């Protein structure tokens, strides 16, 4: 007796199906949105439509065949291996993808003059050309002959009446599990990720630093100011000064920077002449002199310092919105590799039950649903430029 097999059978299929309707429709519109907003044409985004593409194809191709293989049918073993692994093609490209996306955010927050310079978008189309190869060689890897095909099921495969040289097409009878859990998941997915939160933890320790030492070069030029004005002697005064002058110069290296270098322009001049009044003796002029300083700090460095500041921020915002990315893609895939580690490492342990085997690959297919909303929720030019889209083009 039993459950008839097909009643779970049709509730995995239409709930694949659900996954990969919304998978096409969401991602088709955040590559439409690139091609049309030439606000979104940069090369952190085409790492983004790089991972669209990849989440397309696990609407069109990846789900289909996983309804295929949930089967059992009788395939030719190379046939079968090509069905079992092309998923893990396309989750090695996301893979890549998403850590070109956080090498890209570092070097923006590090080395942000030479960004321009470094990362050009002939050389990301390059990189992104090359990443596909090699998710390709890597997801393919069984197809060389790390692979059961030498060993079959005898009983599964003339039960199910296969032919000369054909197998009954089951993932865990063709794909090795050493495979799946030393290569796939701990050289290929684990050491990615690991190296991913490195690097999202070095953009928000820069950013902390950045923002620290603009707050510390503008509580050094205010606090010198009262020095200047509580001083009785010019030895004071000139000390004030020198160090309010190495704050203005930290604080000018860290069209638009034309007025920008004429308000601290006018900010060393006025602390240069101040201190030339200084080294004379001159005491009370000094003092006078570095009165000045307040207005130029009112008109020019505090307008500067509160952009330079609320860029940071933004960049902060924009590294937490793509790290939100790579965590929803560690919870959806995590379970599977977890479910795997059991099989191999405990053969002492019953194996997961089907439902739940079926439950983290439906989970892992949802990963290609959510990454449109995040954009939409997030990050404010995506959600303006899909209003516009699905306003014109479908209202
Ligand atoms: C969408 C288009 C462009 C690409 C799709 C190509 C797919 C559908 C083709 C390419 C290779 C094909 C497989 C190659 C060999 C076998 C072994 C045979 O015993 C069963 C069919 C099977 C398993 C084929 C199924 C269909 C297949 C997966
Ligand atoms: C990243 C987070 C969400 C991971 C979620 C943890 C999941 C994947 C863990 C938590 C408890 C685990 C189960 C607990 C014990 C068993 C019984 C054993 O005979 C087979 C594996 C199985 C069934 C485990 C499968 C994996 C499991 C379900
Ligand atoms: C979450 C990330 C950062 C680390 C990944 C944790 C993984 C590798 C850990 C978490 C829980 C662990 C499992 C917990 C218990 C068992 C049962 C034991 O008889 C064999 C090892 C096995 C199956 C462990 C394998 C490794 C394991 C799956
Ligand atoms: C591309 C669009 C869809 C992908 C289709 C998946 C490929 C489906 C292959 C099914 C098959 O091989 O059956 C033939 C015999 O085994 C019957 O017993
Ligand atoms: C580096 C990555 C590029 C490597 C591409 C080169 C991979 C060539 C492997 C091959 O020819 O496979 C034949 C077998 O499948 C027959 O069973
Ligand atoms: C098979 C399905 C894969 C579908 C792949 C679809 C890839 C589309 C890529 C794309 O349209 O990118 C244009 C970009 O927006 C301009 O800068
Ligand atoms: C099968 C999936 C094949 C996917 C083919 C690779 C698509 C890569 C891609 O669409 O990249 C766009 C590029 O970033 C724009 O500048
Ligand atoms: C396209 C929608 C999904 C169609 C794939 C279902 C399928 O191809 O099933 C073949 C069957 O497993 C052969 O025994
Ligand atoms: C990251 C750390 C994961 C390290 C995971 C290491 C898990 C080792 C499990 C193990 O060694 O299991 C012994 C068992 O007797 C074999 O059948
Ligand atoms: C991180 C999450 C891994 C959570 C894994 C929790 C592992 C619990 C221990 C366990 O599942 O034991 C299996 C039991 O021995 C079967 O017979
Ligand atoms: C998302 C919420 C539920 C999806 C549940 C999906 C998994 C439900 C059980 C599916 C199942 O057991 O599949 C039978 C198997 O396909 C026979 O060949
Ligand atoms: N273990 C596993 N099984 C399957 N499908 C087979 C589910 C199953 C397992 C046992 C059985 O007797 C019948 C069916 N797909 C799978 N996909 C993956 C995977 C992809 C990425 C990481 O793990 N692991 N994986
Ligand atoms: C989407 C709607 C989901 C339907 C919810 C529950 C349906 C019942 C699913 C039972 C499947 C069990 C199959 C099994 O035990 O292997
Ligand atoms: C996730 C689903 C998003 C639905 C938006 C419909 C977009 C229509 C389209 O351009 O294909
Ligand atoms: C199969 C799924 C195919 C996915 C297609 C992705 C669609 C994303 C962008 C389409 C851009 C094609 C160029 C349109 C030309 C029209 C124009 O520019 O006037
Ligand atoms: C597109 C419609 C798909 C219809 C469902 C196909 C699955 C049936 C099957 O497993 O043979
Ligand atoms: C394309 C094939 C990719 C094969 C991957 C092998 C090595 C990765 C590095 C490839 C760099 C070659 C191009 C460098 C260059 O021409 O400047
Ligand atoms: C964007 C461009 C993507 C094109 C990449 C294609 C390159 C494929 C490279 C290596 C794939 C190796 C897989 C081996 C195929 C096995 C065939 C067989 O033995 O039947
Ligand atoms: C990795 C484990 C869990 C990742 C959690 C996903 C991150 C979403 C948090 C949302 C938020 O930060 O407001
Ligand atoms: C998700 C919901 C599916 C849960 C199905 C768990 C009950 C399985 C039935 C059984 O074999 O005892
Ligand atoms: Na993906």
């Amino acid at each position: 007796d039993g459950a008839p097999p097909i009643m779970g059978s049709s509730v995995y299929i239409t709930v694949e199906l659900a996954i990969a309707v919304l998978a096409i429709l969401g991602n088709v519109l955040v590559c439409w949105a690139v091609w049309l907003n030439s606000n979104l044409q940069n090369v952190t985004n085409y790492f983004v439509v790089s991972l669209a593409a990849a989440d397309i194809a696990v609407g069109v191709l990846a789900i289909p065949f996983a309804i295929t293989i949930s089967t059992g049918f009788c395939a030719a073993c190379h046939g079968c291996l090509f069905i079992a692994c092309f998923v893990l093609v396309l989750t090695q490209s996301s893979i890549f993808s998403l850590l070109a996306i956080a090498i890209d955010r570092y070097i923006a927050i590090r080395i942000p003059l030479r960004y321009n310079g470094l990362v050009t978008g002939t050389r990301a189309k390059g990189i992104i050309a090359i990443c596909w190869v090699l998710s390709f060689a890597i997801g393919l890897t069984p197809m060389l002959g790390w692979n059961n095909c030498g060993q079959p099921k005898e009983g599964k495969n003339h039960s199910q009446g296969c032919g000369e040289g054909q197998v009954a097409c089951l993932f865990e009878d063709v794909v090795p599990m050493n495979y799946m859990v030393y290569f796939n998941f701990f050289a290929c997915v684990l050491v990615p990720l690991l190296l991913m939160l490195g690097v999202y933890l070095r953009i928000f320790l820069a950013a902390r630093r950045q923002l620290a030492d603009l707050e510390d070069n503008w509580e050094t030029l205010n606090d010198n100011l009262k020095v200047i004005e509580k001083a009785d002697n010019a030895a004071q005064v000139k000390d004030a000064l020198t160090k309010m002058r190495a704050a203005a110069l930290d604080a000018q290296k860290a069209p638009e920077m034309k007025d920008f270098r004429h308000g601290f322009d006018i900010l060393v001049g006025q602390i240069d002449d101040a201190l030339k009044l200084a080294n004379e003796g001159k005491v009370k002029e000094a003092q006078a002199a570095a009165e000045q300083l307040k207005t130029t700090r009112n008109a020019y460095i505090q307008k500067y310092l509160e952009r330079a500041r609320s860029t940071l921020q933004k960049e902060v915002h924009a590294a937490k919105s793509l790290a939100i990315i790579v965590g929803l893609f560690a919870l959806c895939w995590l379970p599977l590799h977890i479910i795997n580690c059991f099989t191999f490492f405990c053969p002492d342990c019953s194996h997961a039950p089907l439902w739940l085997m079926y439950l983290a690959i439906v989970l892992s297919h949802t990963n290609s649903v959510v990454n449109p909303f995040i954009y939409a929720y997030r990050i404010r030019e995506f959600r303006q430029t899909f209003r516009k889209i699905i306003r014109s083009h479908v209202l």
